[PDB]
């Protein structure tokens, strides 16, 4: 199964709390609250290329599950880590204390990270 495509962001619980809780300057925290864009995901087999809109900055990650990466964050630096594919449909990976899960049923993308009590959740959906 292959996550490629461009998904608009439907919906998302707790942007102002992660946001705040990662650091961002609450300036760009109202800006960006209310965006809705575009993400895109183009898969090659193990290898990923995302082009991700968070709020009011674009986010770049290139990576081949399973391979040491470098993900880039909010803030514009950059951690070392590795993502993993869970069953076919679940890309898994951790980075400055944040767990996240990304997951695809369908048209519909779960984006799920988790920061110590805080579940940040984006729901995205193919167009
Ligand atoms: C998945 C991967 C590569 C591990 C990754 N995701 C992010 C990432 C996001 N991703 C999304 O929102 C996504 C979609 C969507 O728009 O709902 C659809 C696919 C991803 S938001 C966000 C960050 C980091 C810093 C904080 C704000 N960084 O790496």
């Amino acid at each position: 199964m292959s996550f490629s495509g461009k998904y608009q962001l439907q919906s998302q619980e707790n942007f102002e709390a992660f946001m705040k809780a990662i650091g961002l300057p609450e300036e760009l925290i109202q800006k960006g609250k209310d965006i809705k864009g575009v993400s895109e995901i183009v898969q090659n087999g193990k290898h990923f290329k995302f082009t991700i809109t968070a709020g009011s900055k674009v986010i770049q990650n290139e990576f081949t599950v399973g391979e040491e990466c470098e993900l880039e964050t909010m803030t514009g630096e950059k951690v070392k880590t590795v993502v993993q594919l869970e069953g076919d449909n679940k890309l898994v990976t951790t980075f400055k204390n944040i767990k996240s899960v990304t997951e695809l049923n369908g048209d519909i993308i779960t984006n799920t990270m988790t920061l110590g009590d805080i579940v940040f959740k984006r729901i995205s959906k193919r167009i």
